[PDB]
């Protein structure tokens, strides 16, 4: 009941009136299934966050 779905990775982020959302790729699903999630859903996904921060840093320089 606890692991029905898994985040593969954060694809991108946004704010909407200052509040953070993440666009999520669900492991085992296609890009048609991607969703926007509020930050509080991902805030504790440490590895997922590290990987997204790395992708930000890499696209910076």
């Amino acid at each position: 009941g606890e692991d029905v779905f898994e985040v593969e990775k954060i694809l991108d982020m946004k704010t909407e009136g200052g509040k953070v959302l993440y666009k999520v790729r669900w492991k085992g699903y296609t890009s048609d299934d991607d969703t926007w999630e509020p930050e509080i859903h991902l805030e504790d996904c440490k590895e997922v966050l590290l990987e997204f921060r790395k992708k930000i840093a890499e696209n910076k320089a």
